[PDB]
DNA sequence: ATTCGAATAT
DNA sequence: TATATTCGAA
């Protein structure tokens, strides 16, 4: 069946575990490598997608203004 | 090809 | 609102 990529995961609610995660390899990140590809790896959550990056940055990104 | 990111959808 | 998906841009 689907796999990897494909898989069909549930919707990710970010815990507060999960964000301090994201916001620890954020905050160190050079800016310009601040990009859900690269937090996604660095971040090292098997099952975390790029896309579930994407969503979670772009508010991120309001809350810093 | 790839992936970003504001806009939009659910 | 939080998270997902779209789609034009880089």
């Amino acid at each position: 069946g689907r796999q990897g990529k494909t898989l069909k995961r549930p919707r990710l609610v970010w815990t507060p575990q999960l964000h301090k995660r994201f916001v620890d390899v954020v905050a160190h990140l050079g800016i310009k490598n601040a990009v859900p590809k690269t937090i996604m790896q660095l971040m090292n959550v098997e099952g975390l997608t790029r896309e579930n990056v994407a969503s979670h940055l772009q508010k991120y990104r309001l809350y810093l203004k």
